[PDB]
């Protein structure tokens, strides 16, 4: 694999098709699916020549952990549906890779069996109608080790998932939520949820400026500037369109990450330019778990940090700080 | 059905290929047509997260009655073209829904008949050649209960439909106007509407600026901003893309409804968060009454109301004023 | 014909290849002559409602004459190629429809046989290696009953044409130059040619707001905002796009006509809006010619013209001077 | 040939994929190579009239010399690659159309056999690990009577080929680096430079307004402003695009060089007007090569020429200096 375009072409051979459209798919015309991908087309980096590139290091200090690269795997429910060893194959890959994974409140096998993997992993926390179960969850999440809560604002409910509705989309008998609906959290959940833990809070999901700001007046430790990957209300702008007027407006008072999108070490450059601490990679990570498991799942993570490298010191970037500090034009 | 285009493959499977035309054209080159849809796939939202959604509620008032929806049916002439029952079958799945229905100038059932449905409908107005005619439908529209007048201001003749042309259409002996020649309107026409009814007075197919305050001036109740679906002049800019400027200038002394390409309850959130009191929608409506009559056009209106019920929601508003305070960006 | 590319396919069906390559083609890569047909297809017009339309005139005065049509034939050499009347037929169908003709110095009839058709003509002149030659071409122009002269500024000398090239093109025996190569003219040549006439002269491919400028300071009567058709320098800015501005510098200073792709009556009407006095039809009007002689440049004609008064209608003008006061927005 | 474009063509037909690939391809999703071509699409001229064209010249004067054109050849290793005489081949050309040849650090013939060719060529230098090694080049390059050092800072290694990757790209055996790997080089590396030559040295693969800033501060004669063809930093900003405002930046500090999907001598005349000293040509100067030996590239060149100085001609341009005073627009 060269490219993780070769991926995506691996993952739709192998799986059925209703699986890979549950995959791939983004909620009514997909516009916001597809304008995650136009946005970072249209960014182009203003790389600096010239500088000392002796020691290129790719690694970030993120929620009081070192990371390898300024990336995490995005929450992604229900892995199993991709590769018998769902979870576990994908947080083994992350921990050896030594990029943060994202345990999903939906996860197909539980947060505990995954965090044994070790890699100090993420948890992802979805609101449910029983507060006490939301909460419940964020507390084993922090007894099983989990070293930041990812808390998921963008889904009061799922979005018109229209391949799932013509496909008749279901899970299979063979996958269900292990760790066991949705409420609407509100500003309210977010200061129970900070409250019950001593762990950083990252809300998921921002995109507007002013709930940005907001997120920090709340004590959150993080946000990641996102659209859900297109999968909840068709006709949100990108993150990546809101990425630079965010991180000017929070002006260093929290980790700003984003999604949506990523699909190159380039790409992860173009967001660090525009001021992400971080992305999130979600689709991609799913297609090497469905091409080859947790060796597929290493070979990607391989890849992308091989391309981040490459394009971090291309661009005259010793540091992905020095990165932050490039500029960008749109063409 | 899923989505509103569900409908047009089925409409165009049974209609006739030149009335399929004369629905689905516009004037000259279609520019205009094709304008409406570009104009609102550029915009996005920047949705609002963490709100309380427990009451979400897609109501609004105007004209003095509550609407279901921010929304009504557009007038569209000879609606018995599309299905046998025509207006009839339209006007009640409308009154079911609980969202006003225009009745036309050129309707092909009588618009005593169609008010006897119930349901408060609109009355369309064209300015006709004999004063009195036009000035007579407006009493008999307010006699019958019709409780707004829709002055369509656009059609000082009807534009040049080259489809028309190319199949030598014209109106099947079976199709009349059943209320039964245009004359332009001026301002004049104007203040003799507003004086001889006390109904609200609506200008549709205002698209300038200082049309809109002249409008306000005028004491019309309302405008729509409106290119007449692409139908009148060719290169007429799309409403969406003159509404805030519109709503801006006129700054809530009247209501500024718009239309022209309106294809889901996310584009309904698009034209609310660029300041739309409602939207009107004329082809969609048509599609649901050739595929399925009555039925047809319920089921396109509860598709519609869970579509703006759903982007509402996912877009932190409660309510349609809330949308309206939303932001967008373009892309 | 309902639209002037109706009349394209009918020209094409009819010629020989390497005639409708010379006719079609542009310089280079064909980028000018596509960005025209862009720029106006990005052009919308703000149209006007509820003005008085009861006599709605297409009239300008231009040079001394009324014309029926803020339109001119464009000067195109070799009429003779597209039809064996050539200039004949074109300039009897101007006459007849009230629109000036440009009788070219490379006409394939002389310049006195087409002024006895009649019409008020004008005449378009190259400057030649020979100066006495370009200054008797214009007093036989002006002797013969033309009106004006309008000065090509834009051959220095003929652009590279690859369709031409690579046809091997070249004039058949029954066409010459009967009139009777090319030297720059400058501003010079201007002065000389003002001061040997008393008609107007105009100076036609004019991009630079300088250039438009000076030709007002020289004594021009008018420019023609133009880039031949995307046949001189390939990469040339369309005139419509240096329209508005070249306007605003003249302020009332000469007439400003603009040309290049105009191929319908809203095509004029954006021009008009742009500030335009009039514009020149060049492709157009040999389709015509091709098809079907002088008939079919009437027919053309007559559908322009019927195609300028429904757009001038459709947007609120009762005359070409309102029509130059409404508002545009790009797309 | 009548455009540049024909002889790719050509060049498709005689040459090995894996080698066409090598030179056809960029890096990643070859964004930068297609937006090289976009970005001069993208621009238009604003020609001048009547301007005295009696002795059109295309020479420029640079780095102490006088070429015939505001071009170079761009450095391109291994030119036995495309045709068995390589660089001897294209450099004869060179010189006989008097335009300034590159030799490359990594050409397939020794630098002082090209160098014996004559018509006062310029060397290009890569930084290699041994510092001594390319010090040694620069001496070399100094002794054979090169008149320009071309300092590539855009390589502290080699860019992601995927093409390369795909097709298992390897040089055959009978290809070699006849002048005997890359460290990055720094502004230290740039002083070293500067202190062991007297020969202008310019800094090739510049886009960021501070570097070029520095590179004038740091005594350079010029820079290339340059993404490598797109072959380095897959994202980069286009060469064209920073171009106007490096060329303010620098303020005539030093000659402003650019590259990258130059294709005719209408987008010569667009980088003229842009601010450009004169142009490098990489790409189609290979297909020349390919297709027809020198005696193809001596073709290339003659219309290259002919291109330039007809695009001049047109838009009013006497003088290469005259060119840079031109105005452009983005359509
Ligand atoms: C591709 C994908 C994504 C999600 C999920 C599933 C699949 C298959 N999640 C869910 O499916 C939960 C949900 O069932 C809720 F309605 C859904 O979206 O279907 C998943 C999720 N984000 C999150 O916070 N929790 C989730 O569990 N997401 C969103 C991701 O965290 C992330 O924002 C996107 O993948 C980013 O875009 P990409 O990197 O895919 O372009
Ligand atoms: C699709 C359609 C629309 C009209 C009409 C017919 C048909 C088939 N009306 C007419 O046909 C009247 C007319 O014969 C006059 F020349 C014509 O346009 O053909 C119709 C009309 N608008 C209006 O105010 N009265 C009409 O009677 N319109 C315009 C609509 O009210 C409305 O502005 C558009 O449907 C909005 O765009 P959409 O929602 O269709 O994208
Ligand atoms: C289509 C066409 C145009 C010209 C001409 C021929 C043909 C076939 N003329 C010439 O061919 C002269 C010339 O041989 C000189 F090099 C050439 O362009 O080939 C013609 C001309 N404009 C002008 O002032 N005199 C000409 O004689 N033009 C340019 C036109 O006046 C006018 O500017 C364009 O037709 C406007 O664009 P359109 O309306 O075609 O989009
Ligand atoms: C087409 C091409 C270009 C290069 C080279 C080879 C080939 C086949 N060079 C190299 O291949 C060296 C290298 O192996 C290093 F990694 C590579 O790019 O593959 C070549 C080079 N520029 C330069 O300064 N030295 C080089 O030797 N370049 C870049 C060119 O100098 C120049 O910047 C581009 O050709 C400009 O774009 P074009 O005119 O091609 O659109």
């Amino acid at each position: 694999y060269v490219s993780l375009a070769d991926l995506e072409r691996a993952a739709r051979d192998v799986l059925p098709g209703e699986i890979f459209d549950f995959l791939a798919g983004g909620s009514g015309t997909e516009a916001s699916l597809v304008a995650n991908r136009t946005a970072l087309e249209r960014v182009f980096v203003i790389p600096r020549m010239l500088r000392d590139l002796t020691d290129v290091t790719t690694e970030i200090d993120i929620f009081g952990r070192r990371a390898a690269l300024p990336m995490a795997v995005a929450p992604v429910a229900y892995q199993r549906l991709f590769h018998p060893e769902g979870e576990l194959a994908v947080a083994r890959a992350a921990r050896d890779a030594g990029v943060p994974y994202t345990i999903c409140t939906l996860s197909s096998v539980s947060l505990e069996e995954i965090a044994a993997v070790g890699g100090r992993p993420w948890f992802q926390l979805f609101w449910l109608r029983d507060e006490k179960r939301s909460l419940d969850l964020v507390r084993r999440a922090e007894d099983a080790g989990c070293e930041a809560i990812v808390f998921t604002v963008d889904v009061p409910w799922m979005g018109r998932r229209l391949r799932d509705m013509r496909n008749g989309f279901a899970l299979p008998e063979w996958v269900t939520a292990a760790n066991f609906e949705f409420a609407p959290a509100t500003w309210e959940s977010v200061e129970a949820v900070r409250a019950h833990t001593d762990l950083p809070v990252v809300l998921k999901g921002i995109l507007a400026v002013e709930d940005a700001r907001r997120a920090v007046d709340a004590g959150a430790g993080g946000i990641v500037v996102s659209n859900h990957g297109g999968r909840q209300l068709d006709g949100a702008v990108p993150g990546i369109e809101m990425l630079g007027e965010i991180v000017a407006a929070v002006s260093g008072g929290c980790e700003v990450l984003v999604d949506g999108g990523i699909r190159s070490g380039g790409d992860v450059l173009k967001a660090t330019a525009l001021g992400a601490s971080a992305v999130l990679v979600g689709r991609p990570v799913m297609w090497a778990l469905a091409a080859a498991g947790q060796d597929g799942v290493r070979q990607l993570l391989e890849l992308l940090a091989e391309e981040v490298r490459d394009a971090m010191g291309l661009a005259g970037c010793e540091s992905v700080g020095a990165a932050r500090r490039l500029n960008t034009k749109l063409g």
